[PDB]
């Protein structure tokens, strides 16, 4: 039984690996000119990394990161990809007269056969807030084929965590649940499920940008290395975290956000998900206190977000918050499986 | 007494107390609206007052005597209860009306006059017309009215009409949810959550408000002073019957009134609508705990039903109905608490 | 079971996970002409509901169970597969009706009712009437339907009408055109456009617009839900012969659809149509694959093939030509990947 | 009762009538200082709490009581006379402490309490600390303390320093000479002016203000909660000696409160001064009825004397002289129908 399937709902499987299979979609991702031009800034100022070796490209989709590969001089590329997304990267390896150097094997990294050892494995395995869509996983499951000496691109991922104020984004989630209070609706009364449907709003992570103003501490960062890291390390994903609050008012939630390194050879290169940085199509992703906390300036916001994997490709949250010099705690868990775009 | 059997003396105790401070009688003074308008109902009806005997009832400073006076009339009865009837009797004197206006301090269902009069004047009219209760000490002044007498004012008209206004009801919402904390301090208040709902939404709303959040014409609902008796104030029910002229969500009833002078020479109208200057009556709101949702064209029917208190106020219960879609909402108002929000 | 060997387990799951949120059948509560139009045909129709017995075929919250209760129903027995069953079962406590409104979590066909009902209603209708194939669970209820029985809606009109909407077919090939370039960061793409231009023309439209598109009256299928059966949905051939009414290029077909609630005191219209006013129906467009030209009083003749498939939907083939020229068009589309075009 | 016979039962009723009110009880609680230091004071002193008998003399919604709770309290007795004490019960069971925390309805002055307690805490400080004659209460209750029990506040100081505030003052003859005109729609309203500024000047004004018209350092009267009888607080003479830093028009006297809570551990104070973040107690100024010019160096003598009645408040008079020169002043006001100028 493949590790990918025993994690993973077939129900789910199918879905995940449909969305993926449309040109559409590879479109959105490629045309995120910060993402794509970071990866090939990555590579080809990384050249030596890539020059005369072997390199496994996970979840190629269409192929662009493959591609560059080969003009950063690989010697020969494997593309696995799992959605019907294969085909087309073959069309264009063909239509790009690389068919000497890249090679794309479909199916799942976790089923199919590589043909020898890798020198280095590239890969976008990053889903919202990072570890959406489990793939953080296949990327670390795919180190069975790499060498001894090899390299990982990306390397690390830091996922950054900050409190925030953001009244009108609670406002919003809040009143949308307040349909349900209605005593009256056609003459039903619907309040008894006014709590369920709270719980249903705020359950969704919210995704879209935001100002850095609403941030009230300093980030705190929690760092996987890939090159080190193991697919069982990402089952259960414990972050504590002690922020030190830089202004008062009420704490409506946790903001999250990532950063990737690229450590080659030559240079590091770094891409970044930050609010402060421009947007990518990853965002940003803020999950929201049922009740806000109020906290001074000065006061320490201490606590732990809990990751736990399901076998629907993503994550149970649970966020557990204390403003230590008054014990007003908060917890909250969210399915990170269906977010709320709002952007 | 009359009054004392229906009022507590806690609350009369404080209500004359308020009633007596200069800085009050300025507040209403200041009023332009107001008094202007009592001054032109008066002055322009001098027909109604020369030569006549006068009633004033609630007097204050016996601003509305000295109209009377200045209309002609030849001897005005000023009933006051509270300690303003002595600055009053300062005025009297200080003007040279001494001969004309008589201060008669005292509740008017208590003091004696020697005389019945031609004609009562007063200010009754509270916050949404009906609290402090006054307009049954105006109508049971009514003893010492001659059998064609006159009434100024002459008859009131309260108004009602359906309102949206998103941000008054957040308002008030989110201060109730305050109350939902479950660690406050690391205390669990969400028990009290729905009584802080229940005591911040049986607070009337009084400030203005701009007509467009009126979503149908506005229902009358009209006291006739000469007619009416003071039990007909204990137990008041007004029907209602709004046909929408917009969709949106109903957050309540929104009520003003206006009364009328009707003089012999003219009838001139002192009015607190929102299409009016403001005054201080401003404007009063009942919000329901919910809004309910209407289209344009459905009927919003029911029943404001307003009870007396002994805290010479008045508790208020709404029935409204989106007949349409059998949409229900009741609320229970407290009018002696107001929110004012001006 | 006739619903799983209908249906593939995975569509199943993703679709009955969907209708378990509030938020969803929040959506459909407020959408005023669904709701509202459901109780005036019910309540205005008392003496089919008064004492009477009903079976409510995918209840959802259960609004229309407690319409019917409203009417004064003896007992109503509301059937509903998704965890929304659990909600509904809150509503009809809540609401002091647990003697007369009967729960029952499952697939209509699946459980069992203990007698049989007087009339059945349902929501039953998707996109282009048909998407969801929930008619059929709608029609398979009728083996609990007494001879004298009814249903609620009694039956269904499908439209269909030629449109001229130049700027939505160019649109296609705006987006397919992101492909059409020689270096992409170096790699040449446009061997992929044709692929990406079929991708989009395989999604019906869900949008709304102007009824001065519309080319010719509208032709009408109709489905008796009284006289229907199951397997009558499983092909669905609807002929058309349209008579121009305006000169232009066709580049597609629009469709809606009408249900009837035929009562014994009155009947009472349900209508999607672009003519009134907008539902969480929208109306529905499938483009040719090549616009085909017509004069006024010309005659555009042709086919829609929809063929059910596994994923609770429908394969649409559509074949139309012009009879005065013999130019002909055709297209397939998936019904269940729609693309959401409304703004 | 002693309450009763100290206290005219038309006060009484509108006092309880107001703090009966959710609303006043969320003020109080919204106010940071009040209620953090509170919280503070018993948490950080937890050993004068653990597994002791505490009395709270009008608990309001409870919050104090749940403090002790937290500081480990074997048993909590929370006395309060208002319908609050109906909702703190609510509060009680909802937080799982019927076992520690029994509601008592109810004056101090009139339960009667099952057995003698180690500390009593309360917060029975109104404006200028006395209003309300709330303190006596607290007093009251100390018949219920074991001998070397503690007071929670353990002492109150009043604070009274003398300003110049020019604009204050003269706002009281820009009020009163509304009345100073001949011809108000044709009445002489002049003969009441003096009657007018009389009532002004017997308000104290209830505002906060600039540190910086304070014209000398305060000076304290200290009440010692262990110590003092509760007919100490029924004629309370505060003689003052101010040593003038700053030269000009003295109008009146300015008051704020501390209370300090002298724990084992450590002494925690709540401050009301103007020096400190506001609070919902403001400060009080009382003006006297002509300025008085000081120069720095000159020294401000008098008395306040605060004469208790039967209305839950004071009667202030004030006499102040100017040493050096023998300029006096006095004014006469009435604590309770204080004028709230704040804005
Ligand atoms: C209402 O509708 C919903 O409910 C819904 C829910 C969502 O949450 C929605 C979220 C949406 N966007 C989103 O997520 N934006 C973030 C950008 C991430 C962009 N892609 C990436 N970096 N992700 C990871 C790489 C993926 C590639 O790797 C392949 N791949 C995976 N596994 C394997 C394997 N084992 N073997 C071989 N190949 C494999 C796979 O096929 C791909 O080609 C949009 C719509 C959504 C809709
Ligand atoms: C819960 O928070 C509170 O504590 C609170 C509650 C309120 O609701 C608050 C409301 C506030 N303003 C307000 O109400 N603004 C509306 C303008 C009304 C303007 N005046 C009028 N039309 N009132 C009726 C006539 C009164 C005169 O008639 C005398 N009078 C009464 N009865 C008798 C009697 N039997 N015999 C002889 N004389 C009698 C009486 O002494 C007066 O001179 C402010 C603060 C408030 C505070
Ligand atoms: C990107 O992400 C996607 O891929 C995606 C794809 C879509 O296309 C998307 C389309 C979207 N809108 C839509 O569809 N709008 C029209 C809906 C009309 C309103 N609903 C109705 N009338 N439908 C039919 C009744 C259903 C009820 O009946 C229950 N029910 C079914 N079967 C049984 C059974 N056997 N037994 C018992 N109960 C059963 C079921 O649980 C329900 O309560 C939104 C998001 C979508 C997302
Ligand atoms: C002229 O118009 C009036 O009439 C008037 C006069 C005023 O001056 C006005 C002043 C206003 N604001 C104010 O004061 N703001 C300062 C913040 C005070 C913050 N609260 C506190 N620390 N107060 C003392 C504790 C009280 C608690 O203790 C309970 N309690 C009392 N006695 C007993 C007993 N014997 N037994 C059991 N429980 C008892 C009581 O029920 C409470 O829960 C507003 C309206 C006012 C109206």
């Amino acid at each position: 039984r493949s590790v990918f399937s025993e994690r993973t709902e077939e129900s789910s499987a199918v879905q995940y690996f449909q969305f993926y299979g449309y040109l559409s979609q590879q479109q959105n991702m490629m045309q995120d000119y910060v993402r794509t031009g970071t990866y090939q800034r990555a590579i080809l100022q990384n050249h030596t990394d890539f020059k005369d070796k072997i390199v496994l490209d996970v979840g190629c989709g269409s192929g662009i990161l493959s591609f560059f590969a080969a003009q950063a001089g690989a010697r020969k590329i494997y593309a696995v990809e799992a959605s019907t997304m294969a085909q087309h990267a073959e069309v264009l390896v063909k239509s790009n007269n690389l068919t000497d150097r890249i090679v794309v094997i479909p199916g799942k990294v976790e089923e199919v056969s590589l043909p020898e050892q890798v020198d280095i494995i590239i890969s976008e395995p990053m889903g919202y807030m990072l570890f959406n869509e489990r793939m953080l996983e296949s990327y670390l499951h795919a180190k069975k084929y790499l060498k001894p000496s090899g390299n990982m691109f990306p390397t690390i991922g830091d996922v950054h965590l900050a409190p925030f104020t953001d009244e009108q984004l609670y406002m919003e989630q809040f009143t949308k649940a307040n349909f349900w209070y209605q005593p009256s609706f056609h003459g039903v009364d619907l309040s008894a499920l006014r709590g369920a449907a709270v719980d249903e709003y705020f359950r969704q992570p919210v995704v879209d940008t935001f100002d850095i103003r609403i941030l009230m501490a300093k980030s705190v960062k929690y760092t996987v290395n890939f090159l080190e890291a193991k697919e069982g390390d990402l089952h259960r994903i414990e972050i504590p975290f002690k922020f030190h609050m830089l202004h008062s008012g009420l704490v409506h939630g946790l903001a999250f956000w990532f950063d990737v390194a690229f450590i080659g050879s030559i240079m590091t290169v770094w891409l970044s998900t930050a609010p402060t940085e421009p947007l990518t199509h990853w965002y940003q992703v803020r999950c929201l206190f049922q009740s806000p906390l109020f906290a001074k300036a000065g006061d320490t916001l201490s606590g732990t977000c809990l990751l736990i994997a399901n076998k629907r490709q993503s994550y149970d949250i649970s966020i557990v918050a204390q403003v230590d010099q008054t014990g007003s705690k908060s917890s909250n868990l969210l399915d990170l499986k269906n977010p709320f775009f709002r952007y």
